[PDB]
């Protein structure tokens, strides 16, 4: 799961 | 914003 | 599963 | 908003 | 348990 | 994808 | 419980 | 991703 | 890689 | 959701 | 790996 | 969320 903001 | 799950 | 918001 | 399963 | 996709 | 347990 | 994903 | 318990 | 959602 | 790498 | 969302 | 490295 990674998420990039 | 982008997630990868 | 990947969501591009 | 575009989720690709 | 349902499920929306 | 929401799901409801 | 319950997850948006 | 956000859960509720 | 197997998903289930 | 459950993914096995 | 494996991952339990 | 529970992942098993
Ligand atoms: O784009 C970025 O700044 C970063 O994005 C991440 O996913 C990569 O792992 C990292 O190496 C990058 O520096
Ligand atoms: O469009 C974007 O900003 C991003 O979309 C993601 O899906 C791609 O993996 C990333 O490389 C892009 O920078
Ligand atoms: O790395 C991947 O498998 C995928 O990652 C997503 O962010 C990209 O939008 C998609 O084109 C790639 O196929
Ligand atoms: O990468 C893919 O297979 C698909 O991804 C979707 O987002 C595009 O709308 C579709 O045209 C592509 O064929
Ligand atoms: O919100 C929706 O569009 C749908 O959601 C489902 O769970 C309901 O069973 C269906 O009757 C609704 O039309
Ligand atoms: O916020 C949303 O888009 C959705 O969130 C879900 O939890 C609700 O069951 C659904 O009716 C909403 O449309
Ligand atoms: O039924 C429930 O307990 C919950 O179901 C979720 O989908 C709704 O977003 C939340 O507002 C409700 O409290
Ligand atoms: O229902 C709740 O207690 C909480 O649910 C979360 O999703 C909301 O972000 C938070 O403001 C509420 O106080
Ligand atoms: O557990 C299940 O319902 C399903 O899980 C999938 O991974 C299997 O390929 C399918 O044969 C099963 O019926
Ligand atoms: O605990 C569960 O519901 C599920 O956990 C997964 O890791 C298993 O592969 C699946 O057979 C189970 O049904
Ligand atoms: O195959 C594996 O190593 C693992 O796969 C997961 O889905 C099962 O929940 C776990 O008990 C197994 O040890
Ligand atoms: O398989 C393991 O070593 C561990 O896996 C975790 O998920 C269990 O919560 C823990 O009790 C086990 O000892």
């Amino acid at each position: 799961y990674y998420c990039y903001y």
